[PDB]
């Protein structure tokens, strides 16, 4: 880098933040991680996307040692680049979250009974994590399902209510806010999915390096300016984790009918 701050890259899938200030807040966060880890300042940078199809040119060309990405992009490319573990954010106490499909009260029993109707979310545009993680394989939401994506949780749910949509997958964030019309309830409700935090590169990086990083993340949200970006996303602390922690979600992710 010859003096240039060190690229992470950041995979946003997208979320309640906009990106123009998720982007700012990645930023900010690394000037946190400099001053609680100990850098000088502008040791990192973050280079920012929230086009799932331009992480993987991102990986390839900036060669980062650390990154945020999906867990599907975790999945897909922890081979290419050795990726690690290392931190995990815990919301809720949790390390891990679940998905509900809901629907009106009193049309579907069960998700075969949703089987050739349209389902909408904000999360169908990538159906390979929709079909072998949150259904667990047991659908394949591209075939069994009309998948009807949406960018907000609450356009999806706007059509459920008028009935141009059967059901809605959604977050624990967007189970929440369903409250703030037509009777609904939840259909389907995943099995604890492990949350993503930031990941490394093990071919880049030292165990050592990776352990100064992960420290400083998990001292971000009690630092005043930490605090305030943890709170943005709604997040309780980040933890340091060994890769074992998504050895289960590798399993699912393995699986084909
Ligand atoms: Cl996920």
């Amino acid at each position: 880098h010859m003096g240039a701050p060190a690229p992470v890259v950041v995979c946003y899938p997208g979320g309640a933040v906009n990106e123009r200030d998720a982007d700012q807040a990645m930023d900010a966060m690394l000037r946190v991680v400099e001053r609680v880890g100990q850098w000088p300042e502008k040791s990192f940078s973050s280079v920012f996307t929230a086009k799932v199809a331009d992480c993987g040119k991102l990986m390839a060309e900036m060669k980062p040692a650390f990154a945020i990405t999906s867990l599907a992009l975790y999945l897909d490319m922890r081979g290419q680049y050795d990726l690690v573990p290392v931190v995990q954010p815990r919301i809720d106490g949790r390390t891990s979250e679940r998905y509900r499909v809901v629907a009106k009260q009193g049309r579907f029993h069960d998700m075969d009974e949703l089987k050739g109707r349209t389902l909408g979310g904000t999360m169908l545009d990538e159906p390979a994590f929709l079909g072998k993680i949150v259904f667990a394989g047991k659908y394949d939401p591209e075939k069994d399902f009309a998948l009807q994506p949406s960018r907000q949780a609450i356009r999806a749910l706007r059509s459920l209510d008028k009935g141009e949509l059967d059901a809605v997958v959604l977050n624990e964030q967007q189970f929440a806010g369903l409250s703030a019309a037509s009777p609904v309830e939840t259909v389907f409700t995943s099995a604890e999915i492990p949350l993503m935090g930031v990941v490394a590169n093990a071919r880049l990086t030292s165990a050592q390096e990776r352990a100064r990083f992960a420290q400083a993340l998990e001292t971000l949200c009690a630092d005043p300016e930490g605090r305030k970006l943890c709170d943005l996303f709604g997040i309780q602390s980040f933890v340091a984790v060994d890769p074992t922690v998504f050895d289960p979600m590798a399993r699912l992710w393995l699986a084909r009918n």
